[PDB]
């Protein structure tokens, strides 16, 4: 599986049948159909103690991994019950500024999308979490092209170092707080992982407010390779999955 013409999202169902299930992700967020739910508590983002470890090119995206052996970077509140630990974050972007996000708002596409992945600490580890309906909580943040994001620059500069699939670089003392928008208003719905195995274990929390990044920040993203070193160069772009059918599910807003 990949994002190519022969291994793309349109093909995943062949190896991953769940691909055509009932609670697949990403989806189009219809703002006029979303239900304001007064019973939704505010989100609680505690990342003051975050411990980043490294960044790696997995051939489909770049992942920034965190030490999740203790409650150091956690998420709670909102529609969540219990504590969820930050394990990693990655992005999805396009070849152009007009595409790249997974989730869409009123059919509008953003330049990129950030996914913060967290797993429910009653399950003991990530692996057992993906087997539960309330196993993971992914925080989704949209990216628009405008003014640079100071907090993203540490990431940008390291990209050179993990150009091809399989490369990794030590990446400590990175503070994820530098990626958050001013407002914490969100949308939430039950969904799945954004890539194979496509497990339907995710509570999606998508922030209404996007962060801005400069054109040269995103450009650096697009310089990445899906291919491993010593192979034909295939630029890592359009690594995003198209919107899936809501299929009954209801999207709730905190505003
Ligand atoms: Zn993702």
């Amino acid at each position: 599986w990949g994002y190519g013409k022969h291994n793309g999202p349109e093909h995943w169902h062949k190896d991953f049948p769940i691909a055509k299930g009932e609670r697949q992700s990403p989806v189009d967020i219809d703002t006029h159909t979303a239900k304001y739910d007064p019973s939704l508590k505010p989100l609680s983002v505690s990342y003051d103690q975050a411990t980043s470890l490294r960044i790696l090119n997995n051939g489909h995206a770049f992942n920034v991994e965190f030490d999740d052996s203790q409650d150091k970077a956690v998420l709670k509140g909102g529609p969540l019950d219990g504590t969820y630990r930050l394990i990693q974050f990655h992005f999805h972007w396009g070849s152009l500024d007009g595409q790249g996000s997974e989730h869409t708002v009123d059919k509008k596409k953003y330049a990129a999308e950030l996914h913060l992945v967290h797993w429910n600490t009653k399950y003991g580890d990530f692996g057992k979490a993906v087997q539960q309906p309330d196993g993971l909580a992914v925080l989704g943040i949209f990216l628009k092209v405008g003014s640079a994001k100071p907090g993203l620059q540490k990431v940008v500069d390291v990209l050179d170092s993990i150009k091809t699939k399989g490369k990794s670089a030590d990446f400590t003392n990175f503070d994820p707080r530098g990626l958050l928008p001013e407002s914490l208003d969100y949308w939430t719905y039950p969904g799945s992982l954004c890539t194979p195995p496509l497990l339907e274990c995710v509570t999606w929390i998508v922030l209404k407010e996007p962060i801005s990044v400069s054109s040269e920040q995103v450009l650096k993203f697009r310089k990445l390779n899906f291919n491993g070193e010593g192979e034909p160069e295939e630029l890592m772009v359009d690594n995003w999955r198209p919107a899936q059918p809501l299929k009954n599910r209801q999207i709730k807003a905190s505003f």
